[PDB]
C-alpha cells in the first residue's frame, strides 16, 4: 500500500489532544522543549501508542463507575467495557493535559429518567496522590453528593493547578498517571527535539479557561486526528528515514514549504532563521506526500 | 489528471464500534433501522455525496460539528450567529452556520463561554436554553434566540448543547430525533437545505447508526440520535474525491474475527445505507458492533441484498 496524508486543508484538520479544529501550526516557544503527549501519537505505519483513539469518538473523554458520597472516580473505557490496568497508562482516549486543574462536566449513563438535569460539575487535581489513572482510578475534589451509577463526561474548561500554588497551566507536560509505588505502564515515549536545523512542528487549537497569562489556553499535538484515522485505515508500511511532504497552497498548487513526517508520528522543519517558521505560512494548504528519503536528506528552509 | 479520475472507491477500514456519529462527536453505539418503516429523514448533518460533497450543514471533520458560535449584548435573548471560526455566516446562502445542530423536535439546554480567554481567574461557562419551534429560531436569518435575558458580558460566545429534553410545546410531546429543526420563518424559507432522504421500499430499509446523547424523555430511555453515515465516512469521501462508477456501492459487514459476512448493504450515492430485514424483527440491531464495512462492488440499484438478521 502506498502512503498517503488526507487531503484536506490544515484549517479543516482535527487537534489530536481534544476535539477542535486546528488553529495553528508552531515551534515550541522552548527550542529544547521534550513532549511525551498520550494522546494523538501514531506511528505512520498506523500502530497507535499510549492513549491515543483511532477516532475523534473515543478522544477526550472520561467514563466510570463512582458511588454515592465518594470522592473516586473507578474508570472503564469510553465504551464501558472494563479498563485493563497495568498495561496501558489509562483508558483509551483519556485526557492527558497536565499541569492544570480539569472542571469536568459528566452525567449518568444511560437516561432512565422522564425529567431533570442530568449534569453534574466536578474537579480533578492531577498532581495529587488520588489522581491514578494507570491504577485505575482518579478522586474528584469533593464528595459525589449524587446518585451511584456509570457516568461519562469530559473537561469542559481548565485552570491553574491548585498545587504549587501560584503556577501556571503548562500544556506541554502531561500529568502523573502512575502511583508512589506503580509507575504508568506503556507510556508513550517522549519526543525530541531533532537537532541539524531540525524543529518539531506542533498543531495548537485553543482550550476554555483562564491562566496567569490571561491569555487562550493553547494546546499543542504532533498529528491531526484525521492524520491517525487514515494510518489505522490505510496501514501503509513505512519504506524511508522520513516521508518527505510538501505544504501547498491548493488554490494554486504552490508549494509553500519542505516537511518531514517521521515513523515516529511527528512532523519537522528547518526553519529559516529566528522569526521564520511554520507559524508564518497560511493554514488553508494541504499537505501532500512527495517521497520517502533517507537520514542524509537536508530539508530546504521554510 | 488521469489518477484522480480513475481513483478507486474505498471506505475506511476501521470497525463500526470505533467509527463516530456525524450529528455529533461520539462513539457509534448500534445500527437501528426507523421505527416507523414509512419514516423519512432530512437531517442537515452527516450529508455527503459518496464522491465527496458535502451537502446541507455537514462538516468535512468533526472539529467543527456540533459547534455553535456568535455574537450576544448583554441583557438581550439574541445570539447572531457566525461561523465556527468566527468568519461571517453568509445567510441565504445556507440552512445555517457549517457544524450547526440539526436536532430538531426537543429543548437544547447549551453551555457556552466567551472566547478569547482574558481572565485569570473564574468560571467561564454559561448556561443558557434554546426551543427550536418558536419564532426567534431563525438560524437560516442569522439567530437563535435565548430563554432568558443574558445578563452576561457583550461578546463572541462559543459552544454546544450539552444535553435535551422534551420540547417545551406543546407541552407534554415527546423529544423526536428523527426530525430537524424549522431553520426559517413563516415568510422566510430556509435556502439550500439538504434534501430528504426516503424509504428505498422494494424489501430495502435505510439504517441509521445511532449514539445516546445526553438527557431525559417521555419514554425514559436513552436520546438515541440517528445519522446515516460515520462521519469517518464523511472525511473519507471529502478527501478522496472517488467518482461514482456505479448506482450503489456493494457492501459487506464483515466479521474480524472469522472474515464471514454478517450483511449484505448498498450505499447509494446520495450518502445513506440499506439493509433487507429477514422479515419482522430482524435487522442490523441483531448484528455485532465490531465488524467492518468493505466496498465488495458497483452493482445497480436493482441488486437484491440478502436478507439481514433473523426474525
Ligand atoms: C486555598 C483554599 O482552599 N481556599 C478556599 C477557597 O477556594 C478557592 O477560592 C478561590 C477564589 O477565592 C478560587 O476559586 C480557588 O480555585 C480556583 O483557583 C485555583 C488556583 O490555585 C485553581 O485553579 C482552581 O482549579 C480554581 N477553581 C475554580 C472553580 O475556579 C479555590 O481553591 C480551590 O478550591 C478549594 C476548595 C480547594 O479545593 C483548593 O485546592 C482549590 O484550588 C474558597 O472559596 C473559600 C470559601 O469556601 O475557602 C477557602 O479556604
Ligand atoms: C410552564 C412553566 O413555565 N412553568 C414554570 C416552571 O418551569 C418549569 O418547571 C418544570 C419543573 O416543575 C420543568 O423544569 C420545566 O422545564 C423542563 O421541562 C420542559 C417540558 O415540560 C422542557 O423539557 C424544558 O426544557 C425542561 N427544562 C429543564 C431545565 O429541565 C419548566 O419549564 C421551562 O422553564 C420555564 C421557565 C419556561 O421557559 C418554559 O417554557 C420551560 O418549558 C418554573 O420553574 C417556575 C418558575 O420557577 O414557573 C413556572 O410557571
Ligand atoms: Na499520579
Ligand atoms: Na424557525
Amino acid at each position: 500500500r502506498a502512503f498517503t496524508v488526507p487531503n484536506i486543508p490544515l484549517q479543516t484538520l482535527s487537534n489530536s489532544r481534544f476535539p477542535s479544529l486546528i488553529q495553528g501550526m508552531i515551534l515550541s516557544p522552548d527550542a529544547s522543549q521534550v513532549v511525551q503527549f498520550q494522546n494523538g501519537r501514531c506511528l505512520i505505519d498506523g500502530q497507535l501508542l499510549g492513549t491515543t483513539p483511532a477516532t475523534s469518538g473515543q478522544l477526550f473523554r472520561v467514563r466510570g463507575k463512582i458511588n454515592q458520597g465518594a470522592r473516586t472516580l473507578n474508570l472503564t473505557e469510553v465504551d464501558g467495557k472494563p479498563f485493563m490496568a497495568f498495561d496501558s497508562p489509562a483508558p483509551v482516549g483519556f485526557p492527558d493535559f497536565g499541569k492544570c486543574d480539569w472542571h469536568m462536566r459528566i452525567s449518568k449513563t444511560p437516561n432512565n429518567t422522564s425529567s431533570g438535569d442530568p449534569m453534574r460539575s466536578v474537579s480533578v487535581q492531577t498532581n495529587v496522590q488520588g489522581f491514578v489513572p494507570h491504577l485505575g482510578s482518579i478522586q474528584f475534589d469533593e464528595v459525589f453528593n449524587h446518585p451511584t451509577g456509570d457516568y461519562i463526561g469530559t473537561i469542559e474548561w481548565i485552570s491553574q493547578p491548585s498545587t504549587p500554588p501560584g503556577t501556571d497551566i503548562n500544556l506541554w507536560e502531561i500529568p502523573d498517571y502512575g502511583s508512589s509505588l506503580s509507575q504508568a505502564a506503556n507510556l508513550a515515549p517522549p519526543v525530541f527535539p531533532p537537532g541539524f536545523g531540525e524543529a518539531l512542528v506542533y498543531f495548537v487549537s485553543a482550550f476554555p479557561g483562564p491562566n496567569n497569562r490571561s491569555a487562550p489556553n493553547d494546546v499543542p499535538c504532533l498529528l491531526p486526528q484525521e492524520y491517525i484515522t487514515h494510518f489505522v485505515s490505510e496501514q501503509a508500511p513505512t519504506m524511508g528515514d522520513a516521508a518527505l511532504l510538501h505544504y501547498v497552497d491548493p488554490d494554486t498548487n504552490r508549494n509553500l514549504g519542505e516537511f518531514k513526517l517521521y515513523p515516529g508520528g511527528y512532523l519537522t522543519c528547518v526553519p529559516n532563521g529566528v522569526g521564520a517558521g511554520p507559524q508564518q505560512l497560511p493554514l488553508n494548504g494541504v499537505f501532500l506526500f512527495v517521497s520517502w528519503v533517507s537520514r542524509f536528506y537536508q530539508l530546504k528552509p521554510v
